[PDB]
Protein backbone atom coordinates (compact mmCIF):
# COMPACT_ATOMS: atom_id res chain seq x y z
CA UNK A 1 0.00 0.00 0.00
CA UNK A 2 1.08 3.60 -1.09
CA UNK A 3 1.21 4.93 2.61
CA UNK A 4 3.32 2.73 3.73
CA UNK A 5 6.12 4.40 1.08
CA UNK A 6 5.79 7.47 3.48
CA UNK A 7 8.40 6.60 6.25
CA UNK A 8 11.07 5.48 3.24
CA UNK A 9 10.46 9.06 0.83
CA UNK A 10 7.99 11.22 3.02
CA UNK A 11 4.21 12.71 1.95
CA UNK A 12 5.57 15.43 -1.24
CA UNK A 13 6.52 12.58 -3.53
CA UNK A 14 3.33 10.50 -2.54
CA UNK A 15 1.03 13.48 -2.83
CA UNK A 16 2.67 14.11 -6.09
CA UNK A 17 2.09 10.24 -7.56
CA UNK A 18 -1.79 10.33 -6.46
CA UNK A 19 -1.78 14.09 -8.32
CA UNK A 20 -0.46 12.59 -11.39
CA UNK A 21 -2.87 9.29 -10.96
CA UNK A 22 -5.72 11.33 -11.10
CA UNK A 23 -4.98 13.00 -14.33
CA UNK A 24 -4.30 9.26 -16.12
CA UNK A 25 -7.45 7.70 -14.10
CA UNK A 26 -9.23 6.94 -17.89
CA UNK A 27 -6.45 5.99 -19.85
CA UNK A 28 -6.09 2.58 -20.39
CA UNK A 29 -2.42 1.04 -20.34
CA UNK A 30 -1.13 -2.71 -21.35
CA UNK A 31 2.45 -3.70 -20.39
CA UNK A 32 3.70 -6.51 -22.79
CA UNK A 33 7.05 -8.74 -21.75
CA UNK A 34 8.18 -12.18 -22.16
CA UNK A 35 8.60 -13.85 -19.20
CA UNK A 36 6.01 -13.47 -15.41
CA UNK A 37 8.76 -15.58 -13.67
CA UNK A 38 12.62 -14.44 -12.74
CA UNK A 39 14.79 -11.80 -14.26
CA UNK A 40 14.43 -7.85 -14.01
CA UNK A 41 11.37 -6.69 -16.00
CA UNK A 42 9.04 -9.45 -14.17
CA UNK A 43 10.15 -8.61 -10.61
CA UNK A 44 9.36 -4.77 -11.67
CA UNK A 45 6.28 -5.36 -13.11
CA UNK A 46 4.68 -7.96 -10.48
CA UNK A 47 5.62 -4.92 -7.62
CA UNK A 48 4.37 -1.98 -10.37
CA UNK A 49 1.16 -3.57 -11.89
CA UNK A 50 -0.27 -3.98 -8.71
CA UNK A 51 0.60 -0.28 -6.82
CA UNK A 52 -0.75 1.22 -10.59
CA UNK A 53 -4.20 -0.51 -9.60
CA UNK A 54 -4.50 0.67 -6.27
CA UNK A 55 -3.86 4.49 -7.33
CA UNK A 56 -6.95 3.41 -9.60
CA UNK A 57 -5.39 2.85 -13.46
CA UNK A 58 -6.84 0.42 -15.44
CA UNK A 59 -3.14 -1.37 -16.01
CA UNK A 60 -3.15 -5.21 -17.32
CA UNK A 61 0.30 -7.13 -17.91
CA UNK A 62 -0.02 -9.47 -20.52
CA UNK A 63 3.04 -12.19 -21.40
CA UNK A 64 4.11 -13.55 -24.71
CA UNK A 65 4.48 -16.85 -25.96
CA UNK A 66 7.27 -18.69 -27.68
CA UNK A 67 8.48 -21.71 -29.46
CA UNK A 68 12.12 -22.91 -27.95
CA UNK A 69 13.61 -21.60 -31.25
CA UNK A 70 11.70 -18.10 -30.81
CA UNK A 71 13.62 -18.08 -27.31
CA UNK A 72 17.45 -19.14 -29.09
CA UNK A 73 16.49 -16.24 -31.74
CA UNK A 74 15.63 -13.63 -29.08
CA UNK A 75 18.65 -14.60 -26.60
CA UNK A 76 20.71 -14.24 -29.75
CA UNK A 77 19.48 -10.73 -30.70
CA UNK A 78 19.97 -9.82 -26.50
CA UNK A 79 23.96 -11.09 -26.30
CA UNK A 80 24.15 -9.14 -30.38
CA UNK A 81 22.50 -6.16 -29.01
CA UNK A 82 24.38 -5.83 -25.58
CA UNK A 83 28.15 -7.53 -27.39
CA UNK A 84 28.00 -5.37 -30.99
CA UNK A 85 29.18 -9.42 -31.65
CA UNK A 86 27.54 -12.47 -33.34
CA UNK A 87 27.08 -14.29 -36.50
CA UNK A 88 22.84 -14.19 -37.30
CA UNK A 89 21.20 -16.26 -39.44
CA UNK A 90 18.42 -14.81 -41.97
CA UNK A 91 15.87 -17.73 -40.11
CA UNK A 92 16.09 -15.81 -36.86
CA UNK A 93 14.30 -12.69 -38.54
CA UNK A 94 11.63 -14.51 -40.24
CA UNK A 95 11.14 -16.80 -36.84
CA UNK A 96 10.66 -13.45 -34.59
CA UNK A 97 8.09 -11.83 -37.25
CA UNK A 98 6.06 -15.41 -37.48
CA UNK A 99 5.66 -15.26 -33.19
CA UNK A 100 4.77 -11.49 -33.37
CA UNK A 101 2.15 -12.31 -35.71
CA UNK A 102 0.94 -15.39 -33.48
CA UNK A 103 1.28 -13.39 -30.25
CA UNK A 104 -1.03 -10.29 -31.77
CA UNK A 105 -3.46 -12.35 -32.75
CA UNK A 106 -3.83 -14.01 -29.41
CA UNK A 107 -3.32 -10.39 -27.33
CA UNK A 108 -5.74 -7.62 -27.57
CA UNK A 109 -4.00 -4.10 -28.36
CA UNK A 110 -6.62 -1.64 -28.22
CA UNK A 111 -5.10 0.21 -25.31
CA UNK A 112 -4.88 4.32 -24.68
CA UNK A 113 -0.91 3.24 -23.49
CA UNK A 114 1.01 0.89 -24.62
CA UNK A 115 4.15 -0.65 -22.90
CA UNK A 116 6.47 -2.86 -24.97
CA UNK A 117 9.23 -4.31 -22.89
CA UNK A 118 12.70 -5.26 -24.00
CA UNK A 119 13.12 -6.35 -27.69
CA UNK A 120 11.01 -9.73 -27.67
CA UNK A 121 7.82 -8.20 -28.06
CA UNK A 122 9.18 -5.04 -30.30
CA UNK A 123 7.54 -6.22 -33.57
CA UNK A 124 3.86 -5.80 -31.65
CA UNK A 125 4.34 -2.58 -32.99
CA UNK A 126 3.61 -3.52 -36.28
CA UNK A 127 -0.13 -4.98 -35.65
CA UNK A 128 -0.65 -1.30 -33.70
CA UNK A 129 -4.50 0.87 -33.55
CA UNK A 130 -4.18 4.31 -32.36
CA UNK A 131 -2.99 5.26 -28.26
CA UNK A 132 0.23 5.90 -27.15
CA UNK A 133 3.31 3.13 -27.89
CA UNK A 134 5.99 3.56 -25.56
CA UNK A 135 9.27 1.14 -26.16
CA UNK A 136 10.44 0.26 -22.52
CA UNK A 137 14.16 -0.77 -23.31
CA UNK A 138 16.23 -2.74 -19.97
CA UNK A 139 18.80 -3.76 -21.92
CA UNK A 140 22.47 -2.04 -22.99
CA UNK A 141 22.04 -0.72 -26.62
CA UNK A 142 24.75 1.70 -26.97
CA UNK A 143 27.30 0.03 -29.40
CA UNK A 144 25.03 -2.64 -30.59
CA UNK A 145 25.48 -5.84 -33.53
CA UNK A 146 24.77 -3.33 -36.18
CA UNK A 147 21.86 -6.05 -38.67
CA UNK A 148 20.09 -7.07 -35.43
CA UNK A 149 19.62 -3.51 -34.40
CA UNK A 150 19.15 -2.28 -37.94
CA UNK A 151 16.11 -4.18 -38.07
CA UNK A 152 14.73 -3.80 -34.11
CA UNK A 153 15.49 0.19 -35.16
CA UNK A 154 12.74 -0.77 -38.14
CA UNK A 155 10.03 -1.56 -35.40
CA UNK A 156 11.08 1.14 -32.47
CA UNK A 157 11.20 4.17 -35.25
CA UNK A 158 7.41 3.83 -35.60
CA UNK A 159 6.30 3.73 -31.53
CA UNK A 160 5.71 7.24 -29.69
CA UNK A 161 8.55 6.75 -27.15
CA UNK A 162 10.62 5.05 -25.44
CA UNK A 163 12.53 4.71 -21.95
CA UNK A 164 15.91 3.79 -21.36
CA UNK A 165 17.45 2.79 -18.17
CA UNK A 166 19.97 5.47 -18.49
CA UNK A 167 21.19 8.43 -20.50
CA UNK A 168 23.84 6.66 -21.86
CA UNK A 169 21.55 4.14 -23.82
CA UNK A 170 19.70 6.89 -25.54
CA UNK A 171 20.53 6.84 -29.71
CA UNK A 172 21.43 9.51 -31.94
CA UNK A 173 19.65 7.54 -34.84
CA UNK A 174 16.29 7.69 -33.23
CA UNK A 175 14.37 11.19 -32.91
CA UNK A 176 11.62 9.74 -31.21
CA UNK A 177 11.05 11.25 -27.18
CA UNK A 178 13.74 8.70 -25.25
CA UNK A 179 13.47 9.39 -21.85
CA UNK A 180 15.74 7.79 -18.68
CA UNK A 181 14.15 6.40 -16.22
CA UNK A 182 16.22 3.96 -13.49
CA UNK A 183 14.36 1.07 -12.68
CA UNK A 184 14.09 0.33 -8.38
CA UNK A 185 13.28 -1.81 -5.54
CA UNK A 186 9.90 -2.49 -3.71
CA UNK A 187 11.32 -2.01 -0.30
CA UNK A 188 8.51 -4.23 1.14
CA UNK A 189 8.82 -7.22 -1.21
CA UNK A 190 9.67 -10.29 -0.42
CA UNK A 191 13.23 -9.81 -1.68
CA UNK A 192 13.34 -6.19 -0.03
CA UNK A 193 11.77 -6.54 3.93
CA UNK A 194 13.13 -7.45 6.57
CA UNK A 195 13.52 -10.76 8.07
CA UNK A 196 14.00 -11.83 11.63
CA UNK A 197 18.24 -13.20 12.23
CA UNK A 198 16.40 -16.81 12.68
CA UNK A 199 14.98 -16.67 9.02
CA UNK A 200 18.69 -15.71 7.78
CA UNK A 201 20.46 -18.13 9.73
CA UNK A 202 17.95 -20.63 8.54
CA UNK A 203 18.60 -20.65 5.07
CA UNK A 204 22.33 -19.68 4.99
CA UNK A 205 22.51 -23.25 7.69
CA UNK A 206 20.50 -25.20 4.94
CA UNK A 207 23.12 -24.55 2.12
CA UNK A 208 26.52 -25.36 4.14
CA UNK A 209 27.63 -21.41 4.15
CA UNK A 210 29.43 -20.68 7.60
CA UNK A 211 27.53 -17.27 8.77
CA UNK A 212 31.08 -17.23 11.57
CA UNK A 213 33.09 -16.38 8.31
CA UNK A 214 33.17 -13.68 5.92
CA UNK A 215 30.05 -13.83 2.84
CA UNK A 216 31.26 -12.87 -0.50
CA UNK A 217 27.87 -13.27 -2.78
CA UNK A 218 27.01 -12.31 -6.32
CA UNK A 219 23.08 -12.98 -6.41
CA UNK A 220 22.83 -13.83 -10.90
CA UNK A 221 22.24 -16.12 -13.73
CA UNK A 222 24.69 -18.48 -14.71
CA UNK A 223 25.58 -16.35 -18.00
CA UNK A 224 28.16 -14.89 -19.51
CA UNK A 225 27.05 -11.63 -19.50
CA UNK A 226 27.55 -11.63 -15.43
CA UNK A 227 31.16 -13.33 -15.74
CA UNK A 228 30.99 -15.95 -13.34
CA UNK A 229 34.48 -17.12 -14.21
CA UNK A 230 35.88 -14.61 -13.55
CA UNK A 231 33.88 -13.75 -9.73
CA UNK A 232 35.28 -17.20 -9.03
CA UNK A 233 39.14 -15.75 -10.44
CA UNK A 234 38.41 -12.86 -8.38
CA UNK A 235 37.53 -14.77 -5.24
CA UNK A 236 40.68 -17.12 -5.68
CA UNK A 237 42.85 -14.09 -5.83
CA UNK A 238 41.38 -12.72 -2.78
CA UNK A 239 41.29 -15.99 -0.94
CA UNK A 240 45.36 -15.96 -0.63
CA UNK A 241 44.61 -12.97 1.64
CA UNK A 242 41.88 -13.79 3.50
CA UNK A 243 41.70 -17.14 3.76
CA UNK A 244 38.52 -16.92 5.86
CA UNK A 245 36.41 -15.82 3.19
CA UNK A 246 33.19 -17.73 2.01
CA UNK A 247 31.95 -17.34 -2.03
CA UNK A 248 28.70 -17.79 -2.95
CA UNK A 249 27.18 -17.71 -6.31
CA UNK A 250 23.61 -17.86 -6.03
CA UNK A 251 21.78 -18.49 -9.62
CA UNK A 252 18.87 -19.64 -11.40
CA UNK A 253 19.32 -22.52 -13.99
CA UNK A 254 19.65 -22.11 -22.21
CA UNK A 255 23.10 -24.89 -23.35
CA UNK A 256 25.19 -21.64 -23.25
CA UNK A 257 24.12 -21.64 -19.19
CA UNK A 258 24.81 -24.72 -18.69
CA UNK A 259 28.23 -25.04 -20.31
CA UNK A 260 28.87 -21.61 -18.01
CA UNK A 261 27.71 -23.26 -14.96
CA UNK A 262 30.03 -26.35 -15.91
CA UNK A 263 32.77 -23.98 -16.55
CA UNK A 264 32.18 -22.02 -13.34
CA UNK A 265 32.21 -25.48 -11.50
CA UNK A 266 35.59 -25.97 -13.07
CA UNK A 267 37.04 -22.62 -12.32
CA UNK A 268 36.42 -23.10 -8.59
CA UNK A 269 38.07 -26.81 -8.53
CA UNK A 270 40.00 -27.41 -5.59
CA UNK A 271 38.45 -24.46 -3.34
CA UNK A 272 36.12 -26.24 -0.70
CA UNK A 273 34.63 -22.39 0.35
CA UNK A 274 32.97 -21.85 -2.90
CA UNK A 275 29.34 -22.36 -3.26
CA UNK A 276 27.72 -22.57 -6.51
CA UNK A 277 24.16 -22.20 -5.78
CA UNK A 278 20.97 -23.44 -8.07
CA UNK A 279 17.74 -21.87 -6.49
CA UNK A 280 14.41 -22.34 -8.17
CA UNK A 281 12.99 -18.95 -9.75
CA UNK A 282 11.00 -16.92 -7.06
CA UNK A 283 13.13 -17.40 -4.09
CA UNK A 284 13.01 -14.41 -3.31
CA UNK A 285 13.21 -14.84 0.87
CA UNK A 286 16.35 -16.83 -0.05
CA UNK A 287 17.72 -14.21 -2.01
CA UNK A 288 17.14 -11.52 1.17
CA UNK A 289 18.50 -14.01 3.32
CA UNK A 290 21.88 -14.20 1.71
CA UNK A 291 22.12 -10.90 0.79
CA UNK A 292 21.67 -10.00 4.40
CA UNK A 293 24.33 -12.84 5.39
CA UNK A 294 26.93 -11.10 2.96
CA UNK A 295 29.92 -9.05 4.10
CA UNK A 296 30.80 -7.38 0.61
CA UNK A 297 28.62 -8.14 -2.85
CA UNK A 298 29.62 -8.60 -6.53
CA UNK A 299 27.84 -7.66 -9.64
CA UNK A 300 30.91 -8.07 -11.38
CA UNK A 301 28.94 -7.76 -14.97
CA UNK A 302 30.92 -7.16 -18.81
CA UNK A 303 27.60 -6.06 -19.39
CA UNK A 304 24.27 -4.39 -17.13
CA UNK A 305 21.30 -2.66 -18.64
CA UNK A 306 20.96 -1.79 -14.33
CA UNK A 307 21.34 -4.57 -12.42
CA UNK A 308 18.81 -4.65 -9.49
CA UNK A 309 20.68 -6.66 -7.24
CA UNK A 310 23.28 -4.10 -6.61
CA UNK A 311 20.41 -1.44 -5.45
CA UNK A 312 18.95 -4.73 -3.47
CA UNK A 313 22.45 -5.54 -1.82
CA UNK A 314 22.98 -1.16 -1.51
CA UNK A 315 19.37 -0.83 -0.15
CA UNK A 316 20.63 -4.02 3.07
CA UNK A 317 24.36 -1.86 3.83
CA UNK A 318 26.31 -3.66 1.74
CA UNK A 319 28.88 -2.38 -0.29
CA UNK A 320 29.35 -3.55 -3.70
CA UNK A 321 31.97 -4.30 -6.04
CA UNK A 322 30.48 -3.63 -9.27
CA UNK A 323 31.65 -4.17 -12.85
CA UNK A 324 32.33 -0.37 -14.76
CA UNK A 325 29.52 -0.84 -17.08
CA UNK A 326 25.82 0.35 -17.88
CA UNK A 327 23.50 0.84 -15.08
CA UNK A 328 25.94 -0.43 -12.55
CA UNK A 329 27.73 3.41 -12.70
CA UNK A 330 24.90 5.24 -11.17
CA UNK A 331 24.41 3.21 -8.47
CA UNK A 332 28.07 2.29 -7.37
CA UNK A 333 29.41 5.46 -6.47
CA UNK A 334 33.03 4.83 -6.56
CA UNK A 335 34.73 5.10 -3.15
CA UNK A 336 31.33 5.71 -1.81
CA UNK A 337 28.65 2.84 -2.29
CA UNK A 338 31.56 0.74 -3.38
CA UNK A 339 33.97 -0.38 -6.07
CA UNK A 340 33.41 0.24 -10.54
CA UNK A 341 36.31 -2.69 -11.64
CA UNK A 342 37.29 -3.39 -15.00
CA UNK A 343 38.84 -7.08 -14.35
CA UNK A 344 39.13 -9.79 -11.66
CA UNK A 345 42.36 -8.56 -10.20
CA UNK A 346 40.95 -5.24 -9.75
CA UNK A 347 37.89 -6.89 -7.88
CA UNK A 348 39.75 -9.15 -6.15
CA UNK A 349 42.06 -5.58 -4.66
CA UNK A 350 38.63 -4.29 -3.75
CA UNK A 351 37.50 -7.31 -1.70
CA UNK A 352 40.59 -7.52 0.23
CA UNK A 353 40.50 -3.76 0.62
CA UNK A 354 36.53 -4.04 2.07
CA UNK A 355 36.82 -7.37 4.24
CA UNK A 356 39.99 -5.65 5.99
CA UNK A 357 38.15 -2.39 6.38
CA UNK A 358 35.29 -3.01 8.41
CA UNK A 359 34.54 0.76 9.78
CA UNK A 360 35.00 1.35 5.73
CA UNK A 361 32.35 -1.31 4.88
CA UNK A 362 29.62 -0.25 7.80
CA UNK A 363 29.88 3.52 6.06
CA UNK A 364 29.80 2.60 2.72
CA UNK A 365 26.63 0.74 3.38
CA UNK A 366 25.12 3.57 5.14
CA UNK A 367 26.04 5.75 2.38
CA UNK A 368 24.67 2.75 -0.06
CA UNK A 369 21.57 2.58 1.70
CA UNK A 370 20.74 6.57 1.53
CA UNK A 371 21.78 6.38 -2.14
CA UNK A 372 18.57 3.80 -3.08
CA UNK A 373 16.59 5.84 -0.85
CA UNK A 374 16.99 8.78 -2.62
CA UNK A 375 16.84 7.32 -6.65
CA UNK A 376 16.17 3.60 -6.77
CA UNK A 377 13.12 3.18 -4.33
CA UNK A 378 10.27 1.92 -6.75
CA UNK A 379 7.79 5.32 -5.78
CA UNK A 380 10.23 6.93 -7.76
CA UNK A 381 9.96 4.69 -10.42
CA UNK A 382 5.99 4.95 -10.19
CA UNK A 383 6.35 8.91 -10.06
CA UNK A 384 8.64 9.03 -13.53
CA UNK A 385 6.43 6.31 -15.39
CA UNK A 386 3.21 8.18 -14.72
CA UNK A 387 4.81 11.73 -15.67
CA UNK A 388 6.24 10.00 -18.87
CA UNK A 389 3.00 8.44 -19.85
CA UNK A 390 1.23 12.33 -19.12
CA UNK A 391 4.03 13.55 -21.43
CA UNK A 392 4.06 11.04 -24.22
CA UNK A 393 0.14 10.85 -24.18
CA UNK A 394 -0.42 14.53 -24.45
CA UNK A 395 1.63 14.96 -27.65
CA UNK A 396 -0.77 12.32 -28.84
Amino acid sequence: MIERYVEFVGEHEIDAIFKYAEKLKDLSILHVNSTAAGGGVAEILHRLVPLMRELGLNAEWKVIRGSQDFFTVTKSFHNALQTGKGEIPDEYFKIYDEWQEINAGEIPLDYDVVFIHDPQPAGLVKYRKKGTWIWRCHIDISNPHPKVWGFLRGYISKYDGMIVSIPEFARDDLDIPQIAIPPSIDPLSPKNMPLPQTTVDRIVDKFGVDRERPIILQVSRYDRAKDPVGVIESFRLAKRHVPDAQLVYLGSPDPEGEVVYRETVEAARGEKDVHLLMLPPNSHVEVNAFQRAATVVMQKSIKEGFGLTVSEALWKRKPVIGGNTGGIRIQVINGVTGFLVDSPKAAAYYLVYLLKNKKVREEMGEAGRDHVRRNFLITQQLRRYLMAILYLTKRH
